């Protein structure tokens, strides 16, 4: 097979370069889209903008207008964001400028992609090596970049959970253990629902902060109860229902299996532990590098993490998929009991 004059092309200015993406993340950070729309047309205009050397920037907006981000500067039309460029615009609904923004959480760990190899050869995360700790760790501690990461997730949103805290019967289950609830989504929706039911919410201390607040806010302060702990630790109580949601997807086979034996562990007898998870197909491919490269871990299939499931102490017991309007994707949950 022999390479055509438009694959070496392709190779050089899409799927080999590394230059032009950098450039996108630049201009998002730099806010250069908004800063062109709210009156800037000269490289001297938006340098003076964004403090950046006018060389510099020039050069950058050299390269951003043939990429077509960018228009005009004819050396004498005025600057501008094209078609394609008002997608870095701070209000568009894609939110492509908070996605590039090196300032957040995506941006700042797809850096972490120049470790790609090690990534390949090891097949542990990126992350650390980069920036000095876990990308869980990074995030609990610096809350600009958890906030950050979370508005970019559909999960984050208002009604996320309503739909599998609606595909369970809540109504005997007297205890949820919460295994890295984050900000506690889906555990108040199950706690509104069942209004008899205990929480315990196992976090880091960022997010276990902010679950404290929604707890309150939400009036279940009361009955569902916040600790800061270590999921690799022993979990500090037991229950008869242990949750992990969107929980084991951000870990390896190894790792998602040390959580899994520490949550059978808090079961108590004749318990359930549930795990709720879940063109086309490079949207896909992206996620579980990215998924792969932050924090080793990925999009585990069903089959998969029944067998996971399983050295783990645990039977399946019943799933149940389905999709929801406020979720890009189906979600699912998996139901186990302990076969012991
Ligand atoms: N060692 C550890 N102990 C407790 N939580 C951890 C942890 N490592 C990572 N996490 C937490 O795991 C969570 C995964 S994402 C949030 C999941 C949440 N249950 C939801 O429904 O979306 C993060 O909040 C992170 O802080």
């Amino acid at each position: 097979l022999e390479p055509t004059d438009q694959d070496l092309d392709v190779l050089l200015k899409n799927l080999g370069n590394l230059v032009t993406p950098m450039a996108l993340r630049v201009a998002a950070t730099l806010r250069l889209v908004d800063h062109l729309l709210a009156g800037a047309d000269t490289l001297a205009g938006l340098a003076d903008r964004t403090d950046t050397h006018p060389q510099a920037l020039s050069r950058l907006v050299r390269h951003l207008t043939v990429v077509g981000v960018l228009e005009g500067g004819e050396k004498g039309r005025p600057l501008r964001p094209t078609r394609l460029g008002m997608l870095l615009a701070d209000g568009h609904p894609a939110q492509q400028r908070a996605w590039l923004d090196l300032n957040g959480a995506v941006s700042h760990a797809d850096l972490a992609f120049t470790g790609l190899l090690d990534v390949v050869r090891t097949g542990r995360p990126a992350y650390a090596g980069r920036y000095g700790r876990p990308f869980w760790e990074d995030l609990s501690a610096d809350v600009a970049l958890a906030d950050s990461f979370d508005a970019l997730m559909s999960c984050d949103e208002d009604l996320a959970y309503e739909a599998p805290a609606d595909a369970y019967d809540w109504s005997a289950v007297r205890h949820v253990l919460d295994v890295g609830g984050g900000n506690g989504g889906m555990l108040a929706a199950i706690a509104l629902r069942a209004p008899h039911l205990r929480g315990t919410l196992v976090e880091l201390a960022g997010p276990a902060e902010r679950a404290r607040r929604r707890f309150a806010d939400a009036g279940l302060a009361d009955r569902v109860t916040v600790a800061e702990g270590d999921f690799f630790k022993p979990l500090p109580v037991t229950a008869d229902v242990v949750l992990l949601s969107f929980v084991l997807l951000n870990w390896s086979d190894e790792d998602a299996l040390t959580i899994l034996r520490g949550c059978v562990r808090a079961l108590e007898p004749g318990g359930r532990l549930l795990v709720l998870d879940r063109a086309d197909r490079f949207f896909s491919t992206l996620l579980d590098l990215r998924m792969l490269t932050f924090m080793g871990g990925r999009v585990r299939t069903r089959d998969e993490v029944v067998d996971l499931a399983g050295s783990a102490g645990l039977a399946l017991a019943s799933e149940r998929t389905s999709g929801s309007t406020t979720l890009p994707f189906d979600f699912s949950i998996l139901e186990f009991t302990a076969v012991s």
